[PDB]
């Protein structure tokens, strides 16, 4: 699809079988979603602030439905305020800036 | 142009005469720029953290260059570590998400 920038650019993913509401955020490097059971291994990972604050899980190789176009890679899994679809997923749909 | 998302969207902007990078950050409502001298009037502004932590000057119908594109906005100068070209300015530029 082509997203207009006229609103946030927040849409429905799909990730371990649940509709999730997600922000396509280029500002950001990764990709971070609110707490969730997902199948498989995890390892735990210190984000924001100073070197680390809040405790999440790491995910690797996670499907991620985005407007009909999966994503696979890393998802970080926690207590954030906003799920946040980063440029690690953003690049795996092609995704692109245009003007 | 068309910007791909592999690395972060830093481009080089001019804006009062002057050339700074920043990023093209679509999870951003508005713009932060740098402290820098502007023309015309400015009103006080207060953001971040919870209902506002940092003083900006917010200065409107500033004319920014993007890439050989220009936008027209409202700018927010400040003490902010990263140049942000937030939704305000990328609608401007006619800028849009494509996959
Ligand atoms: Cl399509
Ligand atoms: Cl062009």
């Amino acid at each position: 699809p082509q997203i207009t920038l006229w609103k946030r650019p927040l849409v429905t993913i799909k990730i371990g079988g649940q509709l999730k509401e997600a922000l396509l955020d280029t500002g950001a490097d990764d990709t971070v979603i609110e707490e969730m059971s997902l199948p498989g291994r995890w390892k735990p990972k210190m984000i924001g602030g100073i070197g680390g604050f809040i405790k999440v899980r790491q995910y690797d190789q996670i499907i991620i439905e985005i407007c009909g176009h999966k994503a696979i890679g890393t998802v970080l899994v926690g207590p954030t305020p906003v799920n946040i679809i980063g440029r690690n997923l953003l690049t795996q749909i092609g995704c692109t800036l245009n003007f």
